[PDB]
């Protein structure tokens, strides 16, 4: 069913989150954590206090796909063995957000071509800088396009709201 998913997404806020590589998404899926640069850390902390659910929709750069989506379960807090771009130190990251995965399945950009994001000039939702907010209706429809992830039980996530 899709009803518990719709409940989690009710009045949620949504953000497009990019990853430099697949390894960091794999680590995030295994450990339930994410980290960003300080600019997006501030945005996500403000949103976490502001809304019943904050949803991160992940896309590895140049992959042509989204790799899943998760709900923030905490504000950022201050070692995870991230695989960082050349020249980047771990000291350049903000804190660590805890996340609960809602779907670990992928969705190719070709399947979201009918959805536009009002907060990025109504461009297709796949288009946006890291941290771009996705308006509620667009974000809800995007999440509902993903294949169902029958390995996840949203009962536990609902209790955290
Ligand atoms: C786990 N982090 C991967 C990310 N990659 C990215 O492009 N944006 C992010 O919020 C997070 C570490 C990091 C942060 C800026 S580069 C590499």
């Amino acid at each position: 069913g899709t009803s518990k998913l719709k409940y989690v997404l009710q009045d949620a806020r949504f953000f497009l989150i990019k990853s430099n590589n697949h390894e960091n998404v794999s680590l995030a899926k295994a450990k339930g954590v994410w980290s960003t640069l300080p600019v997006n850390e501030k945005k996500l902390n403000l949103a976490f206090r502001s809304a019943r659910s904050v949803i991160l929709i992940f896309s590895v750069r140049e992959s042509g796909k989204f790799q899943g989506f998760a709900r923030l379960s905490s504000e950022s807090h201050h070692p995870i063995h991230w695989v960082l771009p050349a020249g980047m130190s771990a000291k350049m990251l903000g804190g660590v957000f805890k996340i609960d995965w809602i779907c670990r399945r992928e969705l190719p950009f070709t399947k979201s071509a009918h959805l536009t994001n009002p907060w990025n000039e109504h461009k297709p939702v796949k288009i946006g800088r890291d941290g771009q907010e996705i308006e509620l209706e667009c974000g809800t429809q995007l999440c509902l396009l993903f294949p169902p992830d029958e390995s996840i039980d949203l009962y536990q996530v609902i209790h955290k709201m």
